[PDB]
């Protein structure tokens, strides 16, 4: 398993991160991880808002009692902070900075998180003020790095001028590619990792609405994959800078994930997969 450097400031991680998210049976979920970790995945992705009062965090953290905590890279978020019939309300004071942070290292179990990230933007606080207490928490050394989750252009930059950012959390893939106008110059500027979450769900839930496409299926056949290791590939193709988070609850689609890391496609190959998502008469459907 290759690593990469994730952001500027020293972060290294697995080319490939594991989403925890979908785990929250915990035996089966532990092993999961474990699982993951025997592959050579390191980084591990959760955040307070997931489960229930925390329990994706809980898991990961009794995971974690059976592995090197310090071969891992924990990456967990906070900022959410109700979710209501109206919407989800973010918050960023400082004081709830500090305390989710806390809340976090305990259900976590640990005492720093590497990559803490601001889950989404408080519109109501200015952005430096958020980040001057994650800058506070980096020098106290509970957490290592900081990232941003779903941020704009603005956010970032402000952001980063207050203490660099490492890493942005963004959803990228063949189906959802609208950072590469604007967020990835942006972040490839300012050094800053991008961490793409969903890489491949939305396409599975297309695959599955229009099987129930073909130029995508002859695609990965030609490249010894499957479809789903062709999605997973063009994300991991985009950059040596991005790090995606694909998440599962089967052992047998981890090691299809992990799988997808033996792709190797030419800048050709890419673009062709870019440009294919937008007896007299026994024939068949052209591609
Ligand atoms: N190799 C694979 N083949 C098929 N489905 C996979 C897969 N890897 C992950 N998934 C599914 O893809 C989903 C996860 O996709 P994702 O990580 O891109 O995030 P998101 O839920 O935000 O879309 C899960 O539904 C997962 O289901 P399983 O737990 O049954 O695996």
């Amino acid at each position: 398993m290759p690593r990469v450097k994730l952001g500027t400031q020293g972060l290294e991680v697995s080319k490939l991160g594991f989403g925890c998210m979908g785990l929250s049976p915990e035996e089966q979920g532990i092993a999961v991880i474990k699982e993951a970790f025997n592959c050579g995945i390191t980084f591990f992705d959760t955040s307070d808002i997931y489960g229930e009062n925390g329990s994706n965090e809980e898991l990961l953290g009794k995971a974690l009692k059976q592995l090197p905590r310090e071969k891992i890279q924990v990456g967990t978020k906070f900022g959410i902070h109700e979710i209501g019939f109206s919407g989800v309300k973010a918050k960023g004071t400082p004081d709830y900075v500090r305390s989710c942070c806390e809340a976090s290292l305990k259900r976590l179990d640990v005492d720093y998180i590497d990559l803490f990230y601001i889950h989404r933007i408080d519109t109501t606080v200015p952005i430096e003020i958020t980040m001057g207490e994650l800058k506070k928490l980096v020098e106290e050394g509970k957490i290592k790095y900081v990232g941003l989750s779903e941020a704009s252009p603005d956010t970032i930059r402000r952001a980063h001028a207050v203490h660099p950012v490492t890493a942005l959390q963004i959803e990228y893939s063949l189906w959802t590619r609208d950072i590469e106008d604007e967020i990835v110059p942006l972040c490839r500027q300012l050094g800053i990792g991008i961490v793409p979450y969903s890489p491949i769900g939305r396409g599975l839930f297309w695959g599955k609405a229009i099987k129930e496409y073909y130029r995508i299926e002859a695609l990965s056949q030609k490249h010894g994959c499957t479809p789903v290791q062709l999605a997973l590939a063009w994300v991991l193709h985009q950059g040596e800078d991005v790090v995606p988070i694909p998440g599962t609850t089967k052992i047998k689609n981890l090691h299809n994930n992990v799988g997808a890391l033996k792709v190797k496609l030419t800048k050709e190959d890419l673009k062709e997969i870019s440009d294919a998502v937008p007896w007299k008469f026994a024939n068949t459907p052209p591609l």
